[PDB]
DNA sequence: GGATTACACCCAAGACACCAGGCACGAGACAGAAAAAAACAACGAAAACGGCCACCACCCAAACACACCAAACACAAGA
């Protein structure tokens, strides 16, 4: 694509049927610098819902 | 007989006691226990009948002797 110029290998080529899969990173993707602790340990609390 | 059996992360879903016999008080009845009296043991006083010493006579015990029997050294017999 770059350059146009044929690629030396072929290249296997054609259609398959892919999924889409329920598992997306901005789903996942957290950081806490700082936030709620625990009551009774007052360590940081568990859960990317809670921070 | 107990005690331990991977590590990290994500999401959702339900409950966050209700209801029934024991403590206190709440009052009777035989049993847990207390008071009394009458038939239980003994002792004081009188009555007369059973117990002890006499008197007494007939039945059992001892002496005498009888004849009778059991028995024991030894002169004789015997192997």
């Amino acid at each position: 694509g770059h350059t146009g110029k044929k690629l030396m290998a072929q290249v296997f080529f054609g259609p398959t049927y892919y999924q889409r899969l329920r598992h997306m990173v901005d789903d996942k993707i957290h950081a806490r610098a700082r936030g709620p602790v625990q009551v009774l340990t007052r360590q940081p609390v568990e859960g990317r819902s809670r921070d």
